[PDB]
């Protein structure tokens, strides 16, 4: 397939109020700092400041080449199994769905790690 679909339709804008109505989540982006994937992790780290500051990210370490996000401390969502292209909006209700008080998705663990090659 390709790697475009669904490019970003929304357009920028300057910085709003100062509320963090996202708070009572703690972010973790677990991956190998000992590799060079902060480049990742800087570039969100930077937006996701500005949008909750309320909540709390930290850097964690994975293994090798890993990106293993928890958004409560949890893997829910591993970046080495689709392939990477997150999404601001994927990111940003990690807590949204979080601190919702409701079950998010979970994974049965059935299969192994989808490798590539």
């Amino acid at each position: 397939g390709s790697m475009s679909g669904e490019p970003g339709q929304t357009s920028v804008a300057p910085p709003p109020e100062e509320v963090e109505p996202g708070s009572g989540v703690r972010i973790v982006v677990e991956y190998c700092e000992p590799c060079g994937f902060e480049a990742t992790y800087l570039e969100l780290a930077s937006a996701v400041k500005e949008q909750y500051p309320g909540i709390e990210i930290e850097s964690r370490l994975g293994g090798t080449g890993a990106f293993e996000i928890e958004i409560n401390g949890q893997l829910v969502f591993s970046k080495l199994e689709n392939g990477g292209f997150p999404y601001e909006k994927d990111l940003i209700e990690a807590i949204r769905r979080a601190s919702n008080g409701e079950t998010l998705e979970k994974i049965t663990n059935s299969r192994p790690p989808c490798v590539i090659l």
